[PDB]
RNA sequence: GGUCUGGGCGCAGCGCAAGCUGACGGUACAGGCC
């Protein structure tokens, strides 16, 4: 389980996609 | 005044046998230079 990149300064473009 | 990186930590859902994810925490949190 849990194992992609949500590396922190990256997955905030993708939260910045649910938005 | 300004830029770039990104990691280890915890709760729930279903089984002949095994194994996912969570506008879930986290819009958080850490680090260095200029």
């Amino acid at each position: 389980r849990r194992g992609s990149r949500p590396s922190g300064a990256e997955r905030r473009r993708r939260r910045a996609a649910a938005a």
